[PDB]
């Protein structure tokens, strides 16, 4: 069974479009999202499928027409259909960090460091890029992180959250996944920044490193209570910075044994209440917890080389210029 739309690509001129092998991989509230094959090529596609009302624009495609970025799933088309549904035509990627992370946690063992560091340093190139435009995914989770298991390369997908923040227009506090969530959407702020996405990647490390996640809330509200378990009761002043009294938790006594330093020391860097206090997605790109990557040596554990890791192009160094000496060693 081929189905035939008519799709424009993701220069708005439509054209014929042809899928086949449908099946449904994903639910939400927004609709469906099915697996399909585009009938020339043979190439693997994700359809999301939401249900948009004709009365204003959906932000979602808006926010896709603009991305083309190496860590960030492209989109390929987009078609309407039936009540009207917008669909999205992604590349299909595999695999994910939550898979692999689950994997490794059922064996009872920890996730390579290599891969933590290539893992962690793609997904802080895709914020640099978003950040970059004023846009905040506000859902970084592992099941957001696709993964090609031959090359290691890692792609942020579901813009479904994701919005430009401009200031003084408000925005939700009730966002996030639960576990990733910045402890200033949990003290209700609506002037928050790109920072809460850093908030959930230190979220996303901190999980990896110890093989389930960092701070397992059962409710938004207990959340904060489990992030106070770790970090200790905010001051006065980190409190007014975002909008049971109990001391820090050191940090090397939060980690196994063999964790390296470096790994800790980004993640007190991003796990921090006060969100100009955190690192942004370049300067966490910089941090020597990735000075491994920047080896000319450094190969995937499988024998080949690394995905392209310094191709920064001008728009994802414009935060910070001058941290390409750092960011594109001398053999690139
Ligand atoms: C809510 C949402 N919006 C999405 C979206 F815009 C694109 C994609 C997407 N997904 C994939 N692959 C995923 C690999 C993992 N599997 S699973 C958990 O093993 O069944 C789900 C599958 O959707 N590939 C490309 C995409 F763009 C996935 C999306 N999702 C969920 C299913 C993560």
């Amino acid at each position: 069974k081929v189905t035939t739309v008519v799709a424009t690509p993701g220069p708005d001129r439509p054209q014929e479009v042809s899928y086949t092998d449908t099946k449904v991989i994903g639910n939400g509230s927004f609709g469906v999202v099915y697996q399909a094959k585009l009938c020339d090529s043979g190439e693997l596609v994700a359809i999301k499928k939401v249900l948009q009302d004709k009365r204003f624009k959906n932000r979602e495609l808006q926010i896709m027409r603009k991305l083309d970025h190496c860590n960030i799933v492209r989109l390929r088309y987009f078609f309407y259909s039936s009540e009207v549904y917008l669909n999205l035509v992604l590349d299909y990627v595999p695999e994910t960090v939550y898979r692999v992370a689950r994997h490794y946690s059922r064996a009872k063992q920890t996730l390579p460091v290599i891969y933590v560091k290539l893992y962690m340093y793609q997904l802080f190139r895709s914020l640099a890029y978003i950040h970059s435009f004023g846009i905040c995914h506000r859902d970084i989770k592992p099941q957001n992180l696709l993964l090609d298991p031959d090359t290691a390369v890692l792609k942020l997908c579901d813009f479904g959250s994701a919005k430009q923040l401009v200031r003084g227009e408000p925005n939700v506090s009730y966002i996030c996944s639960r576990y990733y969530r910045a402890p200033e959407l949990i003290f209700g702020a609506t002037d928050y920044t790109s920072s809460i996405d850093v908030w959930s990647a230190g979220c996303v490390l901190a999980e990896l490193l110890l093989g389930q996640p960092i701070f397992p809330g059962d409710s938004g509200v207990d959340q904060l209570v489990e992030i106070i378990k770790v970090l200790g009761t905010p001051t006065r002043e980190q409190i007014r910075e975002m909008n049971p009294q109990i001391k820090a938790h050191p940090w090397t006594k939060v980690f196994r044994p063999r964790t390296p330093p470096e790994a800790i020391a980004l993640c007190s860097r991003l796990l921090e209440y006060t969100p100009t206090a955190r690192l942004t997605p370049l300067e966490a790109c910089a941090h020597s917890f990735f000075d491994e990557l920047r080896d000319p040596n450094v190969k995937l554990p499988n024998g080949r080389d690394t995905p392209a890791l310094f191709n920064f192009t001008t728009q994802e160094l414009s935060s910070n210029p001058p941290l390409a000496t750092i960011l594109i060693p001398p053999h690139a």
